[PDB]
């Protein structure tokens, strides 16, 4: 039940990955990092030490996730997609102590070629479209697009939209599950 | 010294079909259902599943991952660190492997850097997507597109320049570098 | 300079004291790349650059033929750079590549990308995801698809108190040292 790894990645020292993880072809993963259970990791993922990463996490090809990044359970990194660590990087001035945290609660979608700027929490099943630039804080459920990344609505925890305002309060069921969401004072929440 | 062929840290599984003189690079991973044409060139990275049938003359460069369900006919180009997809609303806790779309590109199509192709979406023939465009809708061909969204500015011959044609109604239009004639009719353009 | 024993440097490469080339890094026999840089996992370099002195190169960057990186030029994760304006795969386009000249201190956001011909100012900074298709001022700040400027960073890296255009002095408050706009062009003084 151990992870299994390519021969080609490199896992370091110390590092913890849990049961049933898949970790592909030339990953790094740095001695601190502790990720979940069931997890994925594509082709060419680096992780860094101060980085913890939950349970049945898919991470696509070419994603670094930096230190000061926290993905909680379920979280869907797409193709390409970019975290950071520093708000306003200088070559000649190391921001080191200066990194910032980004938090991916659970069942949050990062679509492919995203960016996340540091600081932002992404709030839970939140779903980032393709390409967005996220610079604020994304709510729970909210659907958000462009660059910046702005919010168009509200999306199901399956993956489809809620026929719900933006703002004030109301309530509505998910087109697949049938599932209720209520919205108070513009905040999406399961009932 | 010789003709560069398939850089020995590239990892080609058993049962891809390369084409004749395909220069595969740097640390590339292809894997055994693919099917790749003649004079194609994969960059460093590249990534090829599957469920992939790529044409001739085909230049992809670093950092592209053409997944399951992507299909590039030939003279496609795909620019540094282009994203294609094949999943639409995707959320680990559903695998929707049997949910892929296909993205088609078809003949000639640039795909810019950094561009992002959402799955679905048809590339038309000689297309041209912009650096870092967002394509989320089917692109027409000789479309240059732009934006996230994308969204079309004009019309861009074979050769990779804009066409004196508007982007509705019926014109002609002739390129200066080759004299090729391009007729639009109903905002639908075509070589003559 | 330290090497990864995973990275790939071509013979003829010169790369300056106290850098560090670390894991699946591709260097090409014509680059030059100065003291004191740091290029991350799965960086490419091309022949025909150079590369400055303390260039801090993140992962999944493709500094290509044609690109220029002065002195302590940031390069964010997975950040683009381009050499042909108009690829199409049947045409051949090396002889036709147009320059990238990043100039000193300049910041390039994560995920941006600079379309080949433009020239980015001294200690100018492009935001995350930007794409760049002109000419970035020194000192500017500009974000979006396609890049617009919206303020001035300091060398520090933080906005000035300046209009976007016009005519104005600030002063940076963390070093004290003070730029002049003059006509929309920013300057240290
Ligand atoms: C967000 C997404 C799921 C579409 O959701 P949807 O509910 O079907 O929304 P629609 O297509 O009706 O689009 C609604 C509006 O948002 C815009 N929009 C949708 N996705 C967008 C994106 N990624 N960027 C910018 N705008 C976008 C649409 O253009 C439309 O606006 P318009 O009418 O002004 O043109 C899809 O576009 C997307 O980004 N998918 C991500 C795919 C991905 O990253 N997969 C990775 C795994 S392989
Ligand atoms: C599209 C491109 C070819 C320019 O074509 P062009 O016919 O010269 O067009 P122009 O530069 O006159 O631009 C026309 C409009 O589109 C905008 N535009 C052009 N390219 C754009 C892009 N990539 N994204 C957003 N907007 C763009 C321009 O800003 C201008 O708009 P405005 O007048 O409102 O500012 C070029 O910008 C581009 O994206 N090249 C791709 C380079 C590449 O990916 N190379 C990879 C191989 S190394
Ligand atoms: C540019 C940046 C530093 C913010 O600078 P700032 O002076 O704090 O600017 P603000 O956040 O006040 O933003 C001012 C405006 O620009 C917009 N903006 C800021 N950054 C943006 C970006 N990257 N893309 C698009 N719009 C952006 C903001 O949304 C705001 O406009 P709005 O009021 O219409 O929403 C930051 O957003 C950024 O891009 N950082 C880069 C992080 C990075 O690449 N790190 C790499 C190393 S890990
Ligand atoms: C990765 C990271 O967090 N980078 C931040 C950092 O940049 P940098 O250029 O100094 O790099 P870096 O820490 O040396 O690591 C470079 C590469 O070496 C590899 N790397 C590095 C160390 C290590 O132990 N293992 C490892 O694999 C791994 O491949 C790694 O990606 O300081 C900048 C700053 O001051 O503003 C911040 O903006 C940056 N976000
Ligand atoms: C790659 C791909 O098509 N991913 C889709 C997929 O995600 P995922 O996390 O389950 O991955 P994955 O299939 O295990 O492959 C991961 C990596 O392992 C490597 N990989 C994997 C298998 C293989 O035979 N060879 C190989 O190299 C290779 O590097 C590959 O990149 O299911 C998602 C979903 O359900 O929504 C879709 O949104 C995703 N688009
Ligand atoms: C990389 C580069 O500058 N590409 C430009 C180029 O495309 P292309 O597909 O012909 O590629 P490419 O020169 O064969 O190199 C491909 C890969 O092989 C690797 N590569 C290649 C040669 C080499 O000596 N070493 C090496 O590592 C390395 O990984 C490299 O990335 O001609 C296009 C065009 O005509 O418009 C331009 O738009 C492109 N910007
Ligand atoms: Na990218």
């Amino acid at each position: 039940h151990m992870a299994t790894i390519h021969p080609t990645a490199i896992v370091d020292e110390g590092a913890r990955i849990g049961a049933h993880s898949r970790i592909w072809h030339w990953v790094h993963i740095c001695g601190g990092a502790e990720i979940g259970e069931g997890c994925s990791l594509g082709q060419n993922v680096f992780v860094g030490n101060r980085v913890r990463i939950g349970n049945r996490v898919k991470i696509q090809n070419n994603v670094s996730v930096y230190d000061n990044v926290f993905l909680e359970d379920d979280v869907f990194c797409g193709p390409s997609m970019v975290f950071t660590n520093v708000y306003n990087p200088r070559a000649a001035i190391e921001r080191k102590s200066e990194y910032r945290d980004t938090i991916v609660r659970q069942g949050a979608t990062l679509g492919a070629n995203c960016t996340v700027v540091c600081g932002a929490t992404i709030g839970r099943y939140a779903f980032v479209g393709a390409g967005a630039v996220v610079n604020k804080d994304v709510p729970d459920f909210a659907l958000v697009v462009g660059v910046p990344a702005r919010q168009i609505g509200w999306m199901s925890r399956h993956g489809e939209q809620l026929d719900l305002p933006l703002r004030g309060n109301a309530e509505a069921t998910c087109p697949h599950t049938g599932e209720r969401y209520i919205l108070t004072d513009g905040v999406c929440r399961l009932a």
